[PDB]
C-alpha cells in the first residue's frame, strides 16, 4: 500500500478500490476521480468504509474521521472532519481521461482511441485495464466437456447450459484437462488440439485466462538522438546484399529507438537479419509477438547469421510446433529469437521488435520491462492487421491507434521506410500503393498478367456468425477446370467457415487474411465472402492481395474494392 500517483505521481496512501486495477490516487486527483465518477471506494492503510457495526457506508463522499476511525453522517462524532471537501479526499502527504479508462468497458472503439490519445502513464493504465477485463471476460463463457470421438480430427461437445459459448474459430485457444491447449473449426466439429491424446469422453477445457501483471516499463522509452553511433561497432566491409540499408542501420545507432515501416515484401527480415551483419559484434534479441513472426526472423538468420550463436527461447509448456534448428533455451547466445511472451530477464546491444502492428501496448510495455537495451527497432507496417481486440465490438479501430509506435507511423511518419516491393506483381503493387501507402510503395517486378478480379455477390450463409458464399465458391471451381496451373494456389478468404467450405470442394490450402500475414504463396485465390465492415477493411484487403507473388483471382462482393483493384476483369 506504499507508492505513487497515477496522474501527476503525488505521493499517496489513497488507492480507488473501485478500479479493475485500485490505482494510487493522490489528494487532489482521488477527489476528482470519485466526484465526477460511480466509482466511490477509497483503499488507503485501512478502507474507507464505516467503522461502526453493521453500517454499510462505503461512498467516501458521506464519510468522515472521528478521531482515528471512520464513519459516515449517521454514526460521526462531533468531532470530525468530512473525507471529501476542499478539492481532496484525506490521506497521507496532502483528469476527464483517466477517468474514461476507469470505467469503460472496452467494447466501444473511442475507448482504445483514447488508450493511446493519453499521457504515458494513463497508457500503461488503460492497457493494464484493458487486459484486466479481456482476462475477467474469459470466464464468463462457460466449461466445455467431450460427448463423443467420430475420428482422429472430429467429435462433439456438452456445454455448460446459460453461460454463453465462445466463437469456433483458430482465434480463441482453450486450455484442456491438463490435455495441452486446443482449438476448434465448425454438427461434425472439428478438434485441433496441440498435444495428441484421445479426447476422452468426459475431459474439458477453459480460455486460459492468464492473470494480467502491472506494468511497470513505458510502452516506448524516451527518444533519444545522439551524434555519432552509440555502444555499437559497425563494418566497412559489410556486403553489397545489405548495402541499400547502410544508412538506415547507421540511423539505428544513433538513436534510441527507431520506427521502420515495411510494406509486404518490401525486405523487413532481410533489414532485421542484416543489421547483425553491419554490428558483428553486437547481441540482437529478435522479438514478436507470435510464434510464427519469431520463426520467420530464426529462417532468414539461419542463412545469414552463425548458427552456434543462435538460440530459440521456447515457453516451458509448449503449446504448438515452433523452430528446431536453434540451441533452444540457451538465453546467453549472441544472438535470441523469442516471443514477447517468453521473453526472460536479459539485456542487449539492440532489441528488433518485428510485426508491430500486432503488438498491444501491454506487449509495447512487457519488451521495455523485461529487456534493457542501447537501441530498440520496431518493424512493422501500420497498413497490416492489428491484434485482435476480443472485447471491441462497436466501432473500427485506425491504425494510428494500434499502439504507441503505429500512432507515431501514422502522425510523425516512420523513421525508416522500405519502398521497393520485390514479392508482388506489378498490378497488385499499384493497387495497394494507392490503396494504403500514399502512391509511395514502388512495384520491383512488372505485372504478371494473372492477377483477375470478378465482381460476383452470389449468395452469403451464416455459420453462427463466420460467413459461407458457396456461390464464390463455385466461381472458383469452374475457374480451375478452365486453368489448372492454378491448382498449386491457396485459397484465402476473411471467414474460417468459407475456409472450410472451400477446402472440402476446392481441396486448397485454406487461410484467413489474418494468418495469412507474414506469409507468400505464388497464386492466391480470394474470395470477399461479404460487404461486411470485416471483409471490406482495408488493412485486411491489403494483407489479403499481398500474399501472391506470381497471380491472384480475386472473386469481390464491394463494388468499391473491385474498381479499385488494378487488375484483369473476368467474366461469367
Ligand atoms: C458495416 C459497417 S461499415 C460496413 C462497410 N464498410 C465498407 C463496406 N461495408 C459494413
Ligand atoms: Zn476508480
Ligand atoms: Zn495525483
Ligand atoms: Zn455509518
Amino acid at each position: 500500500a506504499v507508492g505513487a500517483c497515477v496522474l501527476c505521481n503525488s505521493q499517496t496512501s489513497l488507492r480507488c478500490g473501485a478500479c479493475i486495477r485500485r490505482p494510487f490516487l493522490c489528494c487532489k486527483c482521488c477527489y476528482d476521480h470519485v466526484i465526477s465518477t460511480s466509482h466511490k471506494l477509497v483503499l488507503s492503510v485501512n478502507p474507507y468504509v464505516c467503522n461502526a457495526p453493521g453500517c454499510d457506508v462505503t461512498d467516501v463522499t458521506q464519510l468522515y474521521l472521528g478521531g482515528m476511525s471512520y464513519y459516515c453522517k449517521s454514526h460521526k462524532p462531533p468531532i470530525s472532519f468530512p473525507l471529501c471537501a476542499n478539492g481532496q479526499v484525506f490521506g497521507l502527504y496532502k483528469v476527464t481521461d483517466f477517468n474514461a479508462i476507469a470505467t469503460c468497458d472496452w467494447t466501444n472503439a473511442g475507448d482504445y482511441i483514447l488508450a493511446n490519445t493519453c499521457t504515458e502513464r494513463l497508457k500503461l493504465f488503460a492497457a493494464e485495464t484493458l487486459k484486466a477485463t479481456e482476462e475477467t471476460f474469459k470466464l464468463s463463457y462457460g466449461i466445455a466437456t467431450v460427448r463423443e470421438v467420430l475420428s482422429d480430427r472430429e467429435l462433439h461437445l456438452s456445454w455448460e447450459v446459460g453461460k454463453p459459448r465462445p466463437p469456433l474459430n483458430r482465434n480463441y485457444v482453450f486450455t484442456g484437462y491438463q490435455i495441452g491447449e486446443y482449438t476448434f473449426e465448425k454438427d461434425a466439429v472439428v478438434y485441433r488440439g496441440t498435444t495428441t491424446y484421445k479426447l476422452n469422453v468426459g475431459d474439458y477445457f477453459v480460455l486460459t485466462s492468464h492473470t494480467v501483471m502491472p506494468l511497470s516499463a513505458p510502452t516506448l522509452v524516451p527518444q533519444e538522438h545522439y551524434v555519432r553511433i552509440t555502444g555499437l561497432y559497425p563494418t566497412l566491409n559489410i556486403s553489397d546484399e545489405f548495402s541499400s540499408n547502410v544508412a538506415n542501420y547507421q540511423k539505428v545507432g544513433m538513436q534510441k529507438y527507431s520506427t521502420l515501416q515495411g510494406p509486404p515484401g518490401t525486405g523487413k527480415s532481410h533489414f532485421a537479419i542484416g543489421l547483425a551483419l553491419y554490428y558483428p559484434s553486437a547481441r540482437i534479441v529478435y522479438t514478436a509477438c507470435s510464434h510464427a513472426a519469431v520463426d520467420a526472423l530464426c529462417e532468414k538468420a539461419l542463412k545469414y547469421l552463425p548458427i552456434d550463436k543462435c538460440s530459440r527461447i521456447i515457453p516451458a509448456r509448449a503449446r504448438v510446433e515452433c523452430f528446431d534448428k536453434f540451441k533452444v533455451n540457451s538465453t546467453l547466445e549472441q544472438y535470441v529469437f523469442c516471443t514477447v511472451n517468453a521473453l526472460p530477464e536479459t539485456t542487449a546491444d539492440i532489441v528488433v521488435f518485428d510485426e508491430i502492428s500486432m503488438a498491444t501496448n501491454y506487449d509495447l510495455s512487457v519488451v521495455n520491462a523485461r529487456l534493457r537495451a542501447k537501441h530498440y527497432v520496431y518493424i512493422g507496417d501500420p497498413a497490416q492487421l492489428p491484434a485482435p481486440r476480443t472485447l471491441l465490438t462497436k466501432g473500427t479501430l485506425e491504425p494510428e491507434y494500434f499502439n504507441s509506435v503505429c500512432r507515431l507511423m501514422k502522425t510523425i511518419g516512420p523513421d525508416m521506410f522500405l519502398g521497393t516491393c520485390r514479392r508482388c506483381p506489378a498490378e497488385i503493387v499499384d493497387t495497394v500503393s494507392a490503396l494504403v501507402y500514399d502512391n509511395k510503395l514502388k512495384a520491383h517486378k512488372d505485372k504478371s498478367a494473372q492477377c483477375f478480379k470478378m465482381f460476383y455477390k452470389g449468395v452469403i450463409t451464416h455459420d453462427v456468425s463466420s460467413a459461407i458464399n458457396r456461390p464464390q465458391i463455385g466461381v472458383v471451381r469452374e475457374f480451375l477446370t478452365r486453368n489448372p496451373a492454378w491448382r498449386k494456389a491457396v485459397f484465402i478468404s476473411p471467414y474460417n467457415s468459407q475456409n472450410a467450405v472451400a477446402s472440402k470442394i476446392l481441396g486448397l490450402p485454406t487461410q484467413t487474411v489474418d494468418s495469412s500475414q507474414g506469409s507468400e504463396y505464388d497464386y492466391v485465390i480470394f474470395t470477399q465472402t461479404t460487404e461486411t465492415a470485416h471483409s471490406c477493411n482495408v488493412n485486411r484487403f491489403n494483407v489479403a492481395i499481398t500474399r501472391a507473388k506470381v497471380g491472384i483471382l480475386c472473386i469481390m462482393s464491394d463494388r468499391d474494392l473491385y474498381d479499385k483493384l488494378q487488375f484483369t476483369s473476368l467474366e461469367i
